[PDB]
């Protein structure tokens, strides 16, 4: 049984996560850690969980040691769903499908600014910016603020860990404050001066029949934008990365553009930037081989789900055609992901561009393993340094 603290970030930052995952699907699919904390690490396990929310709640958060906070993802039907319509119908397939002259010019603006280098940090410089400026784009943040925003976004996630050293705590808290005072500065204004947002959006809806508190729309607004530009990043690198680890891969999807939507599918099963999502026990149950106690949290772990041999065979081969490819990147049951048509259109512009303006992308150097971030929430690569042929920028 491998010596593990599933909320310790540093499991997920090594390389040794999907043999542990291994040896739970293969031995305790509801594991427990070395602290008592329940996992369920099977695909079987993780739908099933899923669709019992009265059994599996999100009342009481979704991370192990913190409390329910006023945000959608952290309530369960029927105020969930209240909540999830207030902003349901801009994250559409087909609404999301008018943005994607606004998302292809910044793909093309952020490569433009590293095509004349010839290298660059595939993460600082184009995975990380462009679901930022996407996102932003859609909540009201200004294009000059986002680097600001995501500077926060990165302390918030970045320092998640049960083995988080006090220093890193403080700097935690010091984003939450400087977002939540800025945040809601912006709520007031959207009063005075509505405008086409997503914020002013909140700030002028009704739940049953009731205007949204301050402290909500300060947290709704915060889950929208941890969601946008902490997630997608880490498809964008790391699915990148197997492209180029694996060449075949890339030059199948360079000579045929039809297959994009298939490799799509494959880099988030393979990233799944969310490594796990917690669920809180309404009452006492034998869930697959496990006793769980009322009151306790259970980890949904998707990146073990998405390598369960159960479901895809071979998973730890990277392959862009394999169909069907159900993975649990997003989750499944009435949590979904809301912006997954949006993340997919993010990573469909952007990867299409990498393949036709940086056509020779490689790796600096294939031998070295890059490193990972040691959170325990979202988690993907912390840097990328990429070489390529220069070319002229667009315009
Ligand atoms: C690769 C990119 C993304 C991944 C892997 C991802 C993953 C997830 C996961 C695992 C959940 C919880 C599902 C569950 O517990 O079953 C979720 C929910 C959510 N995500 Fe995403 N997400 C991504 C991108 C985005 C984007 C771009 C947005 C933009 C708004 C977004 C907004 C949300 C929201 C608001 C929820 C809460 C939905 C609810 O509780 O009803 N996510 N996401
Ligand atoms: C769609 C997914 C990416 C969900 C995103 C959830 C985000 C909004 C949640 C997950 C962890 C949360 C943080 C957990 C730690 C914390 C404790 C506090 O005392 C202040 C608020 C903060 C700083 C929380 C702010 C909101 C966060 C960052």
């Amino acid at each position: 049984a491998p010596d593990v603290d599933l909320a310790d970030g540093n499991f997920y930052a090594s390389r040794e996560a999907r043999a542990a995952y291994r040896w739970m699907r293969a031995n305790q699919p509801v594991f427990r850690d070395r602290n008592g904390l329940a996992a369920a690490s099977t695909y079987q396990a993780v739908i099933d969980a899923e669709r019992q929310p009265e059994l599996f709640s999100n009342a009481g958060g979704i991370r192990p040691d913190q409390p329910a906070l006023p945000m959608m993802i952290d309530m369960d039907d029927p105020a969930h769903l209240l909540r999830r319509k207030l902003v349901n119908a801009g994250f559409t397939r087909k609404r999301v499908k008018d943005k994607e002259a606004s998302i292809a010019a910044l793909c093309d603006t952020l490569i433009d600014a590293v095509c004349e280098r010839g290298e660059c940090d595939f993460v600082r410089d184009l995975a990380a910016p462009l679901p930022m400026a996407v996102i932003g784009d859609m909540l009201g943040v200004r294009p000059e603020q986002r680097d600001m925003f995501l500077r926060w976004s990165d302390d918030l996630v970045t320092f998640l860990s049960s083995h988080v050293s006090q220093e890193d705590f403080q700097i935690t808290m010091d984003a939450f404050a400087a977002y939540n005072d800025f945040t809601r500065a912006t709520i007031a204004a959207r009063r005075a001066d509505p405008t086409d947002d997503l914020v002013s959006v909140l700030v002028s809806s009704e739940v049953d029949g009731e205007r949204l508190s301050d402290d909500e729309l300060v947290m709704e607004t915060l889950l929208i934008l941890i969601g946008g530009d902490e997630t997608t990043r880490h498809t964008l690198s790391g699915g990148t990365e197997q492209l180029l680890r694996n060449r075949d891969q890339w030059d199948l999807l360079q000579r045929d553009p039809s297959l994009l939507p298939g490799a799509i599918e494959e880099m988030l099963r393979w990233t799944a930037p969310v490594k796990n999502m917690c669920r809180v026990l309404t009452a006492d149950t034998e869930f697959h081989g496990t006793a769980l106690c009322a009151g306790e949290k259970m980890m949904l772990l998707f990146e073990s789900a998405n390598f369960d041999e159960a479901v895809f065979c071979e998973p730890e081969k990277f392959d862009v055609q394999r169909n069907p490819n159900s993975h649990l990147a997003f989750g499944f049951g009435t949590h979904f992901c809301l912006g997954n048509q949006l993340a997919r259109l993010e990573l469909s512009l952007m990867t299409e561009r990498v393949l036709r303006r940086l056509p020779d992308l490689r790796l600096v150097a294939d031998d070295s393993v890059l490193p990972l971030r040691p959170a325990n929430f979202v988690s993907g690569l912390e840097s990328m340094p990429v070489v390529f042929t220069p070319s002229p920028p667009l315009g």
